[PDB]
Protein backbone atom coordinates (compact mmCIF):
# COMPACT_ATOMS: atom_id res chain seq x y z
CA UNK A 1 0.00 0.00 0.00
CA UNK A 2 1.19 3.58 -0.73
CA UNK A 3 -0.56 5.31 2.01
CA UNK A 4 0.31 2.61 4.55
CA UNK A 5 4.34 3.14 3.22
CA UNK A 6 3.50 6.59 3.74
CA UNK A 7 1.78 5.66 7.30
CA UNK A 8 5.23 3.12 7.99
CA UNK A 9 7.85 6.36 6.81
CA UNK A 10 5.86 8.70 9.41
CA UNK A 11 6.11 6.24 12.16
CA UNK A 12 9.65 6.06 11.17
CA UNK A 13 10.32 9.24 11.72
CA UNK A 14 9.20 9.62 15.03
CA UNK A 15 10.82 6.85 16.70
CA UNK A 16 14.42 7.75 14.90
CA UNK A 17 13.28 10.89 16.31
CA UNK A 18 12.62 9.68 20.09
CA UNK A 19 15.98 7.74 19.61
CA UNK A 20 17.57 11.10 19.39
CA UNK A 21 15.80 12.63 22.51
CA UNK A 22 16.66 9.32 24.34
CA UNK A 23 20.82 9.88 23.43
CA UNK A 24 20.62 13.84 23.60
CA UNK A 25 19.20 14.07 27.04
CA UNK A 26 19.43 10.86 29.62
CA UNK A 27 22.20 9.34 27.77
CA UNK A 28 24.23 12.28 27.64
CA UNK A 29 23.48 12.79 31.07
CA UNK A 30 24.76 9.01 32.15
CA UNK A 31 27.86 10.10 30.31
CA UNK A 32 28.58 13.08 32.42
CA UNK A 33 27.30 11.35 35.70
CA UNK A 34 29.41 8.67 34.96
CA UNK A 35 32.70 10.49 35.09
CA UNK A 36 31.58 11.96 38.57
CA UNK A 37 31.23 8.56 39.90
CA UNK A 38 34.52 7.03 38.69
CA UNK A 39 36.48 10.43 39.85
CA UNK A 40 34.42 9.86 43.02
CA UNK A 41 35.25 6.32 43.51
CA UNK A 42 39.30 6.55 42.41
CA UNK A 43 39.48 9.68 45.10
CA UNK A 44 38.51 7.29 47.42
CA UNK A 45 40.67 4.31 47.09
CA UNK A 46 43.15 6.96 48.38
CA UNK A 47 42.10 6.05 51.97
CA UNK A 48 39.05 3.75 50.98
CA UNK A 49 38.17 2.33 54.44
CA UNK A 50 38.34 5.47 56.28
CA UNK A 51 34.49 5.78 56.46
CA UNK A 52 34.88 9.67 57.82
CA UNK A 53 37.05 10.57 54.76
CA UNK A 54 34.42 8.59 52.63
CA UNK A 55 31.03 10.24 54.20
CA UNK A 56 32.54 13.69 53.93
CA UNK A 57 33.08 13.06 50.50
CA UNK A 58 29.57 11.60 49.57
CA UNK A 59 28.07 15.12 51.66
CA UNK A 60 29.78 17.58 49.25
CA UNK A 61 27.00 19.41 48.13
CA UNK A 62 27.55 19.42 44.06
CA UNK A 63 28.04 15.71 43.99
CA UNK A 64 25.34 15.19 46.57
CA UNK A 65 22.70 17.37 44.22
CA UNK A 66 24.16 15.32 41.28
CA UNK A 67 22.23 12.28 42.01
CA UNK A 68 19.33 10.83 43.81
CA UNK A 69 21.77 8.91 46.35
CA UNK A 70 25.30 7.36 46.55
CA UNK A 71 26.42 5.16 48.77
CA UNK A 72 29.38 2.91 49.74
CA UNK A 73 28.41 -0.44 51.03
CA UNK A 74 31.82 -2.96 52.61
CA UNK A 75 32.60 -6.18 51.79
CA UNK A 76 33.62 -6.82 55.25
CA UNK A 77 30.95 -6.07 57.95
CA UNK A 78 28.16 -5.44 55.07
CA UNK A 79 27.82 -1.89 56.45
CA UNK A 80 27.02 1.08 54.53
CA UNK A 81 28.25 4.61 54.10
CA UNK A 82 25.42 6.93 52.50
CA UNK A 83 24.31 10.35 52.29
CA UNK A 84 20.74 9.85 51.60
CA UNK A 85 19.20 12.46 54.52
CA UNK A 86 15.47 9.97 54.36
CA UNK A 87 16.80 6.94 54.22
CA UNK A 88 18.42 4.61 56.52
CA UNK A 89 19.60 0.81 56.08
CA UNK A 90 17.13 -1.25 58.00
CA UNK A 91 18.38 -4.22 59.79
CA UNK A 92 17.85 -7.11 57.12
CA UNK A 93 19.47 -4.70 54.26
CA UNK A 94 22.60 -6.21 52.81
CA UNK A 95 24.58 -4.04 50.46
CA UNK A 96 26.49 -7.26 48.99
CA UNK A 97 23.03 -8.71 47.70
CA UNK A 98 21.95 -5.24 45.57
CA UNK A 99 22.90 -5.50 42.02
CA UNK A 100 25.05 -2.15 42.00
CA UNK A 101 27.49 -4.36 43.95
CA UNK A 102 27.00 -7.62 42.25
CA UNK A 103 27.89 -6.45 38.93
CA UNK A 104 30.44 -4.23 40.36
CA UNK A 105 32.17 -6.87 41.97
CA UNK A 106 31.54 -9.30 38.68
CA UNK A 107 33.06 -6.66 36.14
CA UNK A 108 35.28 -5.17 38.34
CA UNK A 109 34.75 -1.93 36.68
CA UNK A 110 32.04 1.26 36.25
CA UNK A 111 29.18 -0.57 35.95
CA UNK A 112 25.81 0.71 35.01
CA UNK A 113 22.57 -1.80 36.09
CA UNK A 114 19.96 -3.05 34.39
CA UNK A 115 16.65 -0.98 35.86
CA UNK A 116 15.42 -2.10 39.28
CA UNK A 117 13.07 -1.29 42.05
CA UNK A 118 14.74 0.93 44.51
CA UNK A 119 14.54 0.34 48.34
CA UNK A 120 14.41 3.73 49.47
CA UNK A 121 11.46 5.27 47.23
CA UNK A 122 10.14 2.06 45.53
CA UNK A 123 10.43 3.86 42.58
CA UNK A 124 12.17 2.35 39.19
CA UNK A 125 15.69 3.32 38.75
CA UNK A 126 19.12 3.08 37.05
CA UNK A 127 22.25 3.14 39.38
CA UNK A 128 26.14 3.36 38.39
CA UNK A 129 28.33 1.14 40.42
CA UNK A 130 31.81 0.76 40.87
CA UNK A 131 34.07 -1.47 42.43
CA UNK A 132 36.21 0.02 45.31
CA UNK A 133 39.91 -1.56 45.74
CA UNK A 134 43.22 -1.18 48.34
CA UNK A 135 45.72 -2.22 46.51
CA UNK A 136 43.30 -4.49 43.96
CA UNK A 137 41.45 -6.03 47.56
CA UNK A 138 38.22 -5.71 47.02
CA UNK A 139 37.06 -3.86 49.72
CA UNK A 140 33.18 -3.00 48.29
CA UNK A 141 31.62 -1.42 46.13
CA UNK A 142 29.29 2.36 45.53
CA UNK A 143 25.87 2.56 43.96
CA UNK A 144 24.94 6.32 42.43
CA UNK A 145 21.72 6.35 41.72
CA UNK A 146 20.29 7.78 38.72
CA UNK A 147 16.32 8.26 38.39
CA UNK A 148 14.45 7.73 35.27
CA UNK A 149 11.92 10.75 35.01
CA UNK A 150 13.59 12.04 31.72
CA UNK A 151 12.00 8.73 30.47
CA UNK A 152 8.82 9.53 31.42
CA UNK A 153 8.38 13.00 30.41
CA UNK A 154 9.82 12.32 26.64
CA UNK A 155 6.90 9.06 26.44
CA UNK A 156 3.91 11.64 27.79
CA UNK A 157 4.87 14.73 25.02
CA UNK A 158 4.99 13.32 22.16
CA UNK A 159 1.43 11.93 20.24
CA UNK A 160 0.99 9.72 16.86
CA UNK A 161 -1.69 10.75 15.09
CA UNK A 162 -3.45 11.04 18.45
CA UNK A 163 -4.23 7.62 18.01
CA UNK A 164 -0.44 6.31 18.77
CA UNK A 165 2.38 6.77 21.57
CA UNK A 166 5.91 5.88 21.98
CA UNK A 167 7.46 3.60 25.13
CA UNK A 168 10.36 1.89 26.35
CA UNK A 169 11.65 -1.45 27.46
CA UNK A 170 14.73 -2.90 28.82
CA UNK A 171 16.59 -5.78 26.49
CA UNK A 172 14.41 -8.33 27.63
CA UNK A 173 11.03 -6.43 27.17
CA UNK A 174 10.24 -5.49 30.76
CA UNK A 175 8.59 -1.74 30.05
CA UNK A 176 10.10 1.20 32.01
CA UNK A 177 8.18 3.90 30.78
CA UNK A 178 4.68 4.36 28.75
CA UNK A 179 1.97 7.09 28.55
CA UNK A 180 -0.10 4.62 30.97
CA UNK A 181 1.92 3.72 34.03
CA UNK A 182 0.14 0.99 35.18
CA UNK A 183 2.32 -0.74 32.37
CA UNK A 184 5.78 -0.25 33.67
CA UNK A 185 7.13 -3.49 35.15
CA UNK A 186 5.26 -5.62 32.73
CA UNK A 187 6.84 -7.29 30.14
CA UNK A 188 5.07 -5.08 27.16
CA UNK A 189 3.33 -8.07 25.63
CA UNK A 190 0.81 -7.88 28.75
CA UNK A 191 -0.79 -4.82 26.50
CA UNK A 192 1.22 -5.08 23.05
CA UNK A 193 0.13 -9.33 22.49
CA UNK A 194 1.55 -11.01 19.26
CA UNK A 195 4.27 -8.74 18.54
CA UNK A 196 8.11 -9.94 18.64
CA UNK A 197 11.16 -7.39 20.65
CA UNK A 198 13.36 -6.98 17.44
CA UNK A 199 13.70 -4.18 14.83
CA UNK A 200 11.56 -3.57 11.74
CA UNK A 201 7.79 -3.24 10.71
CA UNK A 202 5.14 -5.71 12.93
CA UNK A 203 1.39 -5.63 12.24
CA UNK A 204 -0.77 -7.40 14.27
CA UNK A 205 -4.84 -7.43 15.28
CA UNK A 206 -5.82 -6.83 18.30
CA UNK A 207 -9.13 -6.63 19.97
CA UNK A 208 -10.69 -5.57 16.57
CA UNK A 209 -8.25 -3.21 15.59
CA UNK A 210 -4.92 -3.03 13.46
CA UNK A 211 -2.12 -1.97 15.05
CA UNK A 212 1.14 -1.05 12.97
CA UNK A 213 4.33 -1.46 15.47
CA UNK A 214 7.97 -0.65 14.75
CA UNK A 215 11.19 -0.93 17.40
CA UNK A 216 14.10 0.74 17.66
CA UNK A 217 17.28 -0.20 19.61
CA UNK A 218 19.30 2.43 22.00
CA UNK A 219 22.13 0.16 21.92
CA UNK A 220 24.27 1.65 24.85
CA UNK A 221 21.44 0.57 27.36
CA UNK A 222 20.15 -2.03 25.38
CA UNK A 223 16.89 -0.29 25.46
CA UNK A 224 14.26 -0.71 23.07
CA UNK A 225 11.77 2.25 21.74
CA UNK A 226 8.79 1.34 20.91
CA UNK A 227 6.38 3.14 18.15
CA UNK A 228 2.46 1.79 18.14
CA UNK A 229 -0.40 3.27 15.90
CA UNK A 230 -3.41 2.51 15.41
CA UNK A 231 -3.76 2.18 11.07
CA UNK A 232 -7.17 2.38 10.08
CA UNK A 233 -6.99 6.13 11.97
CA UNK A 234 -3.50 6.82 10.08
CA UNK A 235 -5.28 5.77 6.82
CA UNK A 236 -7.72 8.21 7.94
CA UNK A 237 -5.62 11.08 8.34
CA UNK A 238 -3.16 10.00 5.30
CA UNK A 239 -5.80 9.84 2.87
CA UNK A 240 -7.96 12.96 3.64
CA UNK A 241 -4.58 14.92 3.14
CA UNK B 1 16.54 38.70 -6.31
CA UNK B 2 15.40 35.01 -6.37
CA UNK B 3 19.26 33.88 -6.90
CA UNK B 4 20.67 35.76 -4.10
CA UNK B 5 18.01 35.23 -1.67
CA UNK B 6 18.81 31.45 -1.88
CA UNK B 7 22.23 32.29 -1.28
CA UNK B 8 21.61 33.77 1.71
CA UNK B 9 18.75 30.91 2.49
CA UNK B 10 21.43 28.14 1.83
CA UNK B 11 24.25 30.11 4.17
CA UNK B 12 21.79 30.57 7.01
CA UNK B 13 21.08 26.89 6.94
CA UNK B 14 24.84 25.97 7.40
CA UNK B 15 25.07 28.76 10.19
CA UNK B 16 22.03 27.12 12.36
CA UNK B 17 23.97 23.73 11.72
CA UNK B 18 26.72 25.29 12.99
CA UNK B 19 25.36 26.26 16.01
CA UNK B 20 23.70 23.22 16.72
CA UNK B 21 26.36 21.70 16.28
CA UNK B 22 28.66 23.88 18.44
CA UNK B 23 25.67 23.47 21.04
CA UNK B 24 25.90 19.81 21.14
CA UNK B 25 29.49 19.18 21.28
CA UNK B 26 31.79 21.97 23.12
CA UNK B 27 29.01 23.03 24.82
CA UNK B 28 27.87 19.59 26.85
CA UNK B 29 31.08 18.48 27.61
CA UNK B 30 31.91 22.03 29.38
CA UNK B 31 28.66 20.96 31.34
CA UNK B 32 30.28 18.15 32.03
CA UNK B 33 33.42 19.20 33.31
CA UNK B 34 31.86 22.17 35.23
CA UNK B 35 30.26 19.13 37.22
CA UNK B 36 33.71 17.73 37.54
CA UNK B 37 35.91 20.65 38.51
CA UNK B 38 33.23 21.59 41.03
CA UNK B 39 33.53 18.83 42.85
CA UNK B 40 37.10 17.95 42.56
CA UNK B 41 37.16 21.61 44.20
CA UNK B 42 34.75 21.08 46.54
CA UNK B 43 36.69 17.73 47.92
CA UNK B 44 40.17 19.63 47.87
CA UNK B 45 38.42 21.89 50.22
CA UNK B 46 38.32 19.02 53.06
CA UNK B 47 41.81 19.65 53.12
CA UNK B 48 42.44 22.91 51.00
CA UNK B 49 46.46 23.69 52.52
CA UNK B 50 47.27 19.47 52.77
CA UNK B 51 49.82 19.85 49.36
CA UNK B 52 50.30 16.01 49.31
CA UNK B 53 46.34 15.42 49.39
CA UNK B 54 45.71 17.85 46.68
CA UNK B 55 48.03 16.38 44.65
CA UNK B 56 47.00 12.74 44.85
CA UNK B 57 44.02 13.82 43.82
CA UNK B 58 44.97 15.90 40.76
CA UNK B 59 46.98 12.21 39.78
CA UNK B 60 43.65 9.98 39.94
CA UNK B 61 43.38 8.67 36.37
CA UNK B 62 39.77 9.91 35.14
CA UNK B 63 40.17 12.87 36.30
CA UNK B 64 44.22 13.79 34.48
CA UNK B 65 42.37 12.35 31.61
CA UNK B 66 39.42 14.84 31.45
CA UNK B 67 41.82 18.06 31.24
CA UNK B 68 44.36 19.61 29.54
CA UNK B 69 45.35 20.14 32.95
CA UNK B 70 45.18 20.57 36.80
CA UNK B 71 46.25 23.16 39.22
CA UNK B 72 46.01 24.95 42.49
CA UNK B 73 47.71 28.23 42.90
CA UNK B 74 47.98 29.56 46.82
CA UNK B 75 46.51 33.10 47.73
CA UNK B 76 49.94 33.44 50.54
CA UNK B 77 52.31 32.04 48.49
CA UNK B 78 52.03 31.45 44.92
CA UNK B 79 53.02 27.90 45.00
CA UNK B 80 51.28 25.95 42.44
CA UNK B 81 50.17 22.64 42.76
CA UNK B 82 49.97 20.93 38.98
CA UNK B 83 49.23 17.16 37.32
CA UNK B 84 51.30 18.59 34.31
CA UNK B 85 53.54 15.83 33.26
CA UNK B 86 55.28 18.56 30.56
CA UNK B 87 55.40 21.89 32.59
CA UNK B 88 57.18 23.33 36.22
CA UNK B 89 56.40 27.12 36.97
CA UNK B 90 59.62 28.75 36.18
CA UNK B 91 60.65 31.56 38.63
CA UNK B 92 58.62 34.09 37.08
CA UNK B 93 55.16 32.39 37.56
CA UNK B 94 52.59 33.78 39.27
CA UNK B 95 49.38 31.75 39.45
CA UNK B 96 47.54 34.80 41.77
CA UNK B 97 47.94 37.21 37.86
CA UNK B 98 46.68 34.44 36.00
CA UNK B 99 43.23 35.01 33.90
CA UNK B 100 41.70 31.57 35.83
CA UNK B 101 42.99 32.76 39.25
CA UNK B 102 41.54 36.69 38.53
CA UNK B 103 38.39 35.87 37.82
CA UNK B 104 37.88 32.88 40.13
CA UNK B 105 38.83 35.48 42.58
CA UNK B 106 36.61 38.31 41.32
CA UNK B 107 33.71 35.86 40.72
CA UNK B 108 34.07 34.11 43.73
CA UNK B 109 32.21 31.10 42.25
CA UNK B 110 32.98 28.85 39.53
CA UNK B 111 33.93 31.09 36.00
CA UNK B 112 35.03 29.76 32.32
CA UNK B 113 38.07 32.11 31.09
CA UNK B 114 37.89 33.76 27.56
CA UNK B 115 40.69 32.38 25.12
CA UNK B 116 44.14 33.11 26.00
CA UNK B 117 47.05 31.57 25.38
CA UNK B 118 48.22 28.63 27.51
CA UNK B 119 51.78 29.69 29.12
CA UNK B 120 52.65 25.41 28.96
CA UNK B 121 51.58 24.25 25.36
CA UNK B 122 51.69 28.14 23.83
CA UNK B 123 48.10 27.67 22.14
CA UNK B 124 45.05 29.08 22.45
CA UNK B 125 42.59 27.44 25.00
CA UNK B 126 40.06 27.85 27.61
CA UNK B 127 40.22 27.33 31.41
CA UNK B 128 37.65 26.51 33.93
CA UNK B 129 38.16 28.71 37.58
CA UNK B 130 37.44 27.67 40.55
CA UNK B 131 37.83 29.47 44.34
CA UNK B 132 39.02 27.78 47.09
CA UNK B 133 37.86 28.37 50.68
CA UNK B 134 38.90 27.24 53.65
CA UNK B 135 36.71 28.19 56.88
CA UNK B 136 35.15 31.32 54.93
CA UNK B 137 38.59 32.58 53.26
CA UNK B 138 40.08 32.75 49.74
CA UNK B 139 43.45 30.53 50.42
CA UNK B 140 43.83 30.41 46.45
CA UNK B 141 42.10 29.00 43.33
CA UNK B 142 42.12 26.30 40.47
CA UNK B 143 42.37 25.95 36.82
CA UNK B 144 40.94 23.24 34.74
CA UNK B 145 42.35 23.58 31.16
CA UNK B 146 39.96 22.21 28.17
CA UNK B 147 41.15 22.46 24.83
CA UNK B 148 39.38 24.14 21.44
CA UNK B 149 40.13 21.20 19.09
CA UNK B 150 36.76 20.88 18.75
CA UNK B 151 35.94 23.78 17.34
CA UNK B 152 38.37 23.42 15.20
CA UNK B 153 36.95 19.88 13.88
CA UNK B 154 33.74 21.93 13.16
CA UNK B 155 35.14 24.46 10.51
CA UNK B 156 36.94 22.08 8.96
CA UNK B 157 34.12 20.22 8.59
CA UNK B 158 32.20 22.10 6.09
CA UNK B 159 32.33 24.43 3.24
CA UNK B 160 29.64 26.39 2.14
CA UNK B 161 29.27 24.72 -1.75
CA UNK B 162 32.84 25.29 -2.54
CA UNK B 163 32.67 29.54 -2.28
CA UNK B 164 33.18 29.76 1.27
CA UNK B 165 33.08 28.54 5.06
CA UNK B 166 32.64 28.91 8.65
CA UNK B 167 35.02 30.59 11.37
CA UNK B 168 34.59 31.49 14.85
CA UNK B 169 35.60 34.57 17.26
CA UNK B 170 34.85 35.50 20.87
CA UNK B 171 33.14 38.04 21.71
CA UNK B 172 35.88 40.78 21.04
CA UNK B 173 36.34 39.73 17.37
CA UNK B 174 39.85 37.31 18.08
CA UNK B 175 39.04 34.60 15.56
CA UNK B 176 39.29 30.83 17.92
CA UNK B 177 38.91 28.77 14.84
CA UNK B 178 39.01 29.20 10.81
CA UNK B 179 40.02 26.42 8.41
CA UNK B 180 43.04 28.16 7.71
CA UNK B 181 44.97 28.40 11.35
CA UNK B 182 47.30 31.08 11.12
CA UNK B 183 44.61 33.48 11.31
CA UNK B 184 44.23 31.98 14.97
CA UNK B 185 44.56 35.18 17.59
CA UNK B 186 43.94 37.70 15.14
CA UNK B 187 41.52 39.83 14.56
CA UNK B 188 38.75 38.62 11.77
CA UNK B 189 38.86 42.25 10.45
CA UNK B 190 42.46 41.41 9.09
CA UNK B 191 41.14 39.01 6.67
CA UNK B 192 37.42 40.05 6.29
CA UNK B 193 37.60 44.33 6.91
CA UNK B 194 34.39 46.28 6.74
CA UNK B 195 32.02 43.46 9.04
CA UNK B 196 30.44 44.77 11.55
CA UNK B 197 30.74 41.47 14.81
CA UNK B 198 26.83 41.30 14.98
CA UNK B 199 24.16 39.00 14.06
CA UNK B 200 22.23 39.63 10.43
CA UNK B 201 23.36 39.74 7.12
CA UNK B 202 26.29 41.98 5.97
CA UNK B 203 27.42 42.48 2.28
CA UNK B 204 30.87 43.62 1.34
CA UNK B 205 33.54 44.84 -0.97
CA UNK B 206 37.43 43.83 -0.49
CA UNK B 207 39.73 44.06 -3.57
CA UNK B 208 37.62 43.45 -5.94
CA UNK B 209 35.49 41.08 -5.06
CA UNK B 210 31.71 40.81 -3.20
CA UNK B 211 31.38 38.87 -0.07
CA UNK B 212 28.38 37.96 1.90
CA UNK B 213 28.56 37.44 5.71
CA UNK B 214 26.16 35.69 8.13
CA UNK B 215 27.03 36.03 12.19
CA UNK B 216 24.98 34.26 14.71
CA UNK B 217 25.62 34.10 18.95
CA UNK B 218 26.34 31.42 21.08
CA UNK B 219 24.81 32.99 24.10
CA UNK B 220 26.24 31.00 26.98
CA UNK B 221 30.29 31.76 25.87
CA UNK B 222 29.45 34.62 24.04
CA UNK B 223 31.59 33.24 21.07
CA UNK B 224 30.43 34.20 17.38
CA UNK B 225 30.00 32.11 14.18
CA UNK B 226 31.03 33.69 10.99
CA UNK B 227 29.42 32.08 7.49
CA UNK B 228 31.16 33.81 4.68
CA UNK B 229 31.17 32.99 0.72
CA UNK B 230 32.19 34.85 -2.52
CA UNK B 231 29.16 35.79 -3.53
CA UNK B 232 30.18 36.05 -7.34
CA UNK B 233 31.13 32.07 -6.46
CA UNK B 234 27.56 31.44 -5.03
CA UNK B 235 25.84 32.89 -7.57
CA UNK B 236 27.45 31.06 -10.53
CA UNK B 237 27.15 27.25 -8.40
CA UNK B 238 23.24 28.40 -7.71
CA UNK B 239 21.62 29.70 -10.73
CA UNK B 240 23.32 26.85 -12.93
CA UNK B 241 21.05 24.45 -11.24
N1 LIG C 1 19.59 3.71 48.71
C1 LIG C 1 19.44 2.53 48.11
O1 LIG C 1 18.39 1.89 48.16
C2 LIG C 1 20.64 1.97 47.34
C3 LIG C 1 20.22 1.26 46.04
N2 LIG C 1 19.45 2.17 45.19
C4 LIG C 1 19.42 -0.02 46.34
O2 LIG C 1 18.21 -0.05 46.13
O3 LIG C 1 19.98 -1.04 46.79
N1 LIG D 1 49.59 26.71 34.54
C1 LIG D 1 48.96 26.47 33.40
O1 LIG D 1 49.53 25.99 32.41
C2 LIG D 1 47.49 26.84 33.36
C3 LIG D 1 47.16 27.85 32.27
N2 LIG D 1 47.38 27.27 30.96
C4 LIG D 1 47.98 29.12 32.45
O2 LIG D 1 48.60 29.57 31.49
O3 LIG D 1 48.03 29.72 33.54
CA1 LIG E 1 20.96 8.18 55.52
CA1 LIG F 1 54.61 19.39 36.37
Amino acid sequence: GSVREEIESLVQDSLMEMVKGVKNTIESDLASKKGLAQSTTEILQLDPTNKAFAKSVLESPNLKGSFLAIGLGYESDATVVENDDGWEPNADYDPRKRPWYVDAKRERKLVVTEPYVDISTKKIIISIGTPVYQQSNFVGAMFYDVELTQLAQLVNSVNLFDAGYLFITTKDGVTIAHPNAENNGEKFSQFLPNVDLKEGTQRIELDGKYYLVKFAQVPSESWYIGAVVDESIAFAMVDDL
